[PDB]
DNA sequence: TAACCGCGTTC
DNA sequence: TCTGGAACGCGGTTA
């Protein structure tokens, strides 16, 4: 009803309430009849401010409310205001035939009488319209509004006539030319922030005729930032529970001065004044409030943030954690939040103000970090971001240490506190508020949203602002079929990966080369022709302003002459890798890829006829069982009761397929078959680049970004990461689940001519040397000494220009064979003039020379293993670690204190032999705490190494009829601890595998290790129901331990990084305790 | 055995 | 409701 704008009018006067009570009175602007100069931007008058805030709301006439957007400023005299915008929201209706809009907009005007408020004829460009490229346009009705209520109460009676869409049959309506609607689903907020060039982060003069972006203001303004972490009482071995657990301590940091309240019924003592400070840059004075009870410490903390009026409250998983623990601790407390502080749960369960955007530091660990989920946690973000390693406390030792050392405890506290308010404002504050000032969303947005609608939001205002009409968002086909058979997955092939070499590869052994003849023949026929490349498209320079072009062709022209006649030699190595940059930007820009522009058969010299691989998963019944599939589900009945009928098409084929599944299953002995058809499609070089020049924009940022190379902060490739995971959500956003631009084609094309080049290059690498591994773009290979190898020009300037031959040789070949020479651009748009010319941005990047890598090898025989190495610098330093354990989050320890302590060693040594020599003596200490049952090893260290720590990614009811350690574990924590500890997701399963029950499988011998630390009777009870031993009396973890499990797991890591690899090197088995696969054995033979 | 799955990584 | 992609290692399951 109108009850809805009355809740919502309610919750405005309350919002409006708490921002004045935080200092966000609204300004109305002073009136001014006079006209609106840019440059008259300090005669006009009115308020300037910093915008740091925005969101929707419901205003009053000043019956129904209207809809607007107050925007929350920072003003230049320290303090702070709001200014509403209003603005009618509004939506489009297509045609059928655009002779009879007016008859269509009468019966509009009547249907839509409680509704409607404006009606408008607007012409856009339609991107999927014939003849759009000569200037033809889409006529639209424009639907405006009172408030968003109504917009949404016109869709809902627009729906029935939607989905109709009766005369004498023996020979039309108005309803019946209704087409579809059109941004119609575009929030409000991002609706007004778009169609007024309104971005948070950018300072404006708010007048009476609008926000005036004041260009002259370069910095940021300096709001006041907190944030806090939370400790609470914890049962042992359980999780905390806001329902019985109190907040032992709130610690926090106010805009560089910390903060710490204790709970005096909890904590054992006054705490004096003390400082905390890792780093001289991260200065910690904290001041105490022993607060006795739990409700002077919550009120306290209100308090304060009352006082300090913050703009800004930073946390490390506070949305999970902190924020809706302090909302239950303060509701059993008769306090209610909002009315303190004007914070409460979102839709999403997010805790949320209007006056405060709340940054959860996690969300950006998770989304733009570029870490790996094994260090997303708040101890290794310190260390790799912020450079110390911060306090740490044992979680089983909080909540009695609370009593017995408090100080301990509270050192703690401030640790978790200076490390996330430092975290926030060297990190996330810069990239948010920046990223704020070219996507249309609040900070709270900007941070939390996936990088597929950020790049959505990017798009939609180009559409908007080159005023192209927005697609409407993908609807996924429910049912698609291949050959008759039902197909479970539709994709492209992707990236293109290859194993090539195992083994220790270093600077200082020699390698055998043969190098193919041919080759440098080819090189030479080029090599004139690729040295004016590099000066000229490389360099950006002129041929003829150089002065060594002749002598560095000579000089190449030898080496490689030498390795003509010197074809096979035994030399030491030059350690490579070849990267293509932006690869699948650059390769999307170079051919003109966007949605709109892959068409297939139409009247349309614009073809860029493109190759792309499908690959279908399809279950291998027939049509006609699936038909039989279908009948036995309709004579079957379903819950909510209901028919099959009755229930959606979406739901009927999880169900179709399911029954499909178990049907192949028996009867074909599988569940999906794969094939792959080679397909083509065209690419018009003439559609509205505004897909493509988006990317081109972002693109040319970040080789900015990466242009800052110094040789003093290094944070500005902290951010050209962050371009990147931009960059690459481009690529991905064309496959979306709910897109409003999706083309698999356009994936597929770049995708598959990635490839085509990645092996380009490897087919002449391996004719000039020894390509070691390929991933994608990327190729890891060794080059003997004695190739052509670095290279400067000497300009007239008096300038240097960089030449890598390895680099120019593939990227003349390049842009030889890759190059769209198809592309064309409007040149002249009042008369529609295109000129057509040649792109070409794909450009090899070198790295190197290394010193050493080290490829691991399968243990079946002739595979290799992908996507996992280790390079090292020439000063010794890691360069690079690639899949191993090491990096993976929860993997038996073990593994990963071996390999951390295996790879260095791999560098010692003067021959190959010697160094599997140095890295066997390794191997054999680790065989030997096995294999000695860890007699010289605390309880506590054994515990330590030999778990293996896993996430369950759901909650074990949704494993149902699975089997796993994971749930195992997560079943027996429950037996033991309750069934509470089996509630949360991402449930951390730590278990121990144990030797008995014997003859069972390793999912049953899944033992939690938090029963070893539970009480003596406890302990006996569940582990002789978990080894089936009642006799059990003995529970040494040595005893329980299945150590050949472990010894297993040890040799098979032994034998991909070392003894296989040292055989395909020729090499004897350098870890003889550890034996060589069968297959390896007979090979010797 | 061959086919498949969950997790977490490299692109 | 909100929601970027595919290729790959490893240790397990099933029938
Ligand atoms: N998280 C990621 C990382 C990479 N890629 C894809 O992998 C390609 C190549 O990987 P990479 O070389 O890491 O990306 P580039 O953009 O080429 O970056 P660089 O300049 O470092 O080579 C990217 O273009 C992108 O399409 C992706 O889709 N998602
Ligand atoms: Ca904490
Ligand atoms: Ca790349
Ligand atoms: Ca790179």
């Amino acid at each position: 009803n109108y009850a809805l704008s009355a809740q919502q009018l309610l919750n405005a006067s309350k919002i409006d309430d708490i921002d004045s009570m935080m200092g966000f009175e609204r300004y109305v602007p002073p009136q001014y009849n006079g006209r609106f100069d840019a440059k008259d931007i300090d005669q006009i008058p009115g308020r300037v401010g910093w915008l740091t805030n925005m969101h929707a709301t419901l205003v009053s006439q000043e019956n129904q409310g209207i809809s607007g957007v107050d925007f929350y400023f920072l003003d230049e005299e320290g303090g702070s205001f709001k200014s509403t915008v209003v603005y009618d929201p509004y939506f489009f209706i297509a045609c059928n035939d655009e002779s009879r809009v007016n008859d269509v907009e009468e019966l509009v005007k009547k249907y839509l009488e409680s509704c409607l408020k404006s009606l408008q004829i607007i012409r856009k460009e339609d991107l999927t319209m014939d003849n759009h490229l000569l200037g033809l346009q889409k006529t639209l009705i424009k639907l405006s509004f009172v408030n968003s209520n109504q917009l949404f109460e016109a869709r809902k009676l627009l729906r029935p006539i939607l989905q109709d869409n009766q005369r004498n049959i023996y020979n039309v309506d108005a309803k019946h030319l209704i087409e579809d609607i059109r941004e119609y689903d575009v929030p409000y907020h991002v609706r007004v922030s778009i169609d007024k060039d309104i971005r948070v982060g950018k300072w404006y003069k708010v007048t009476q005729q609008g926000f005036i972006e004041d260009t002259r203001k370069i910095a940021f303004a300096d709001p006041v930032v907190m944030a806090f972490d939370i400790e609470t009482t914890k049962p042992p071995l359980k999780f905390p529970d806001s329902a019985v657990d109190q907040i032992m301590m709130i610690s926090y940091m106010i805009d560089g001065e910390g903060f710490l309240i204790t709970n005096r019924e909890i904590i054992s003592e006054d705490i004096e004044d003390f400082e905390y400070t890792p780093k001289p840059e991260y200065p910690g004075f904290f001041t105490i409030f022993n607060e006795n009870d739990e409700v002077a410490l919550l009120q306290r903390f209100f308090e304060h943030i009352r006082d300090v009026r913050p703009t800004v409250i930073s946390t490390f998983n506070g949305d999970f954690f902190d924020w809706p623990f302090i909302h239950n601790r303060s509701k059993i407390h008769g306090l209610d939040m909002f009315d303190e502080i004007g914070f409460a749960p979102d839709a999403e369960g997010e805790y949320k103000s209007s006056y405060c955007s709340h940054m959860d530091c996690f969300r950006w660990v998770k989304r733009d970090s570029y870490l790996p989920q094994g260090s997303q946690g708040l101890k290794a973000v310190t260390q790799s971001k912020l450079g110390y390693n911060p306090i740490e406390l044992d979680p089983e030792l909080m909540t009695p240490y609370a009593f017995e050392k408090p100080q301990h405890l509270s050192e703690y506290s401030v640790s978790d506190a200076v490390a996330t308010y430092y975290l926030y404002m060297k990190y996330v504050h810069p990239f948010i508020f920046s990223l704020c000032t070219i996507i249309p969303l609040n900070p709270d947005e900007t941070l939390r949203k996936g990088t597929g609608t950020l790049c959505e939001m990017l798009l939609m205002v180009q559409a908007y602002q080159h005023n192209i009409l927005l697609p409407n968002k993908h609807t996924d086909p429910i049912e698609r079929f291949y050959d008759g058979h039902l197909l479970e997955s539709e994709t492209y092939v992707g990236g293109h990966v290859e194993s090539l070499e195992a083994g220790v590869f270093r600077s200082d052994l020699k390698n055998e080369f043969k190098i193919d003849p041919s080759a440098i023949d080819e090189l030479l026929q080029e090599l004139p022709e690729a040295l004016k490349f590099s000066v000229e498209v490389e360099n950006k320079s002129s041929v003829d302003k150089v002065t060594n072009f002749e002598e560095i062709k000579n000089q190449i022209t030898q080496k490689l002459l030498e390795l003509k006649e010197n074809n096979i030699r035994n030399e030491l190595p030059l350690i490579y890798h070849v990267d293509v940059a932006s690869g699948y930007p650059n390769i999307m820009t170079t051919n003109r890829l966007q949605p709109d522009s892959i068409k297939a058969e139409r009247d349309c010299t614009c073809a860029r006829k493109l190759k792309w691989a499908w690959r279908g998963e399809f279950f291998p019944s027939k049509m006609d069982e699936y038909n039989m599939i279908k009948r036995a589900l309709q004579n079957e009945t379903f819950p909510n009761v209901l028919t099959f009928d009755e229930l959606s098409y979406a739901d009927q084929v999880i169900h179709i397929k399911k029954r499909l599944t178990e049907y192949s299953r028996k009867v074909y002995h599988r569940v999906k078959v794969s094939e792959i058809v080679e397909r083509e499609a065209i690419v018009c070089q003439r559609e509205n680049p505004f897909y493509v020049d988006t990317v081109k924009s972002f693109r040319d940022r970040r080789y900015e970004f990466k242009g800052l190379a110094k040789t003093m902060i290094v944070l500005y490739d902290s951010l050209q990461l962050a371009h990147k995971v931009i960059l690459n959500s481009f690529y991905g956003y064309v496959m979306r689940k709910g897109s409003r631009w999706y083309s698999m084609e356009m994936a597929g094309i770049t995708c598959l001519t990635g490839a085509t080049i990645i092996q380009m290059a490897r087919a002449l690498v391996e004719r000039v040397g020894r390509p070691l591994e390929l991933d994608t773009d990327g190729i890891w290979c060794i080059l003997p000494k004695s190739f052509p190898e670095t290279y400067f020009f000497t300009l007239e300037n008096g300038k240097k220009l960089y030449l890598s031959y390895p680099c120019s040789m593939l990227n003349y070949r390049v842009h030889q064979k890759f190059t769209n020479h198809q592309y064309q651009e409007l040149k002249d748009p009042l008369n529609y003039i295109y000129e057509t010319h040649s792109e070409n941005t794909i450009f090899f990047e070198v790295d190197g020379p290394y010193k050493a890598m080290i490829l691991p090898s399968s243990k079946e025989e002739g595979k290799g293993i992908k996507k996992r190495y280790a390079v090292f610098n020439e000063d010794g330093s890691l360069a690079e670690l690639k899949g191993f354990e090491l990096k993976r989050r929860g993997e038996l320890q073990l593994i990963k204190n071996f390999q951390s302590d295996i790879f260095k060693v791999f560098l010692e040594g003067d021959t190959l032999e010697g160094c599997y020599s140095a890295v066997a003596s390794v191997c054999n200490r680790w065989l030997d705490v096995l294999d000695s049952h860890g007699l010289m090893l605390e309880d506590e260290d054994l515990v330590s190494l030999i778990c293996e720590n896993r996430s369950m990614s759901k909650t074990l009811k949704e494993y149902e009829g699975q089997k796993s350690t994971s749930i195992t574990t997560a079943r027996r924590l429950g037996d033991f601890l309750g069934e509470d500890m089996v509630k949360d997701k991402g449930l951390q399963c730590k278990y121990i595998i144990s030797s008995k029950p014997f003859n069972a499988p390793v999912t049953e011998r899944a033992i939690p290790v938090a029963i070893f630390s539970a009480d003596i009777p406890i302990k006996r009870s569940f582990l002789r129901r978990w080894t089936l031993d009642p006799s059990l009396e003995d529970l040494d973890i040595r005893t329980i331990i299945d150590w050949g499990y472990y010894r297993e797991r040890l040799g098979s890591a032994i034998q991909k990084i070392i003894t296989i690899p040292a055989a395909l090197q020729g090499v004897s088995n350098p870890v003889p305790r550890v034996e060589h696969p069968d297959w390896l054995k007979r090979k010797i033979a």
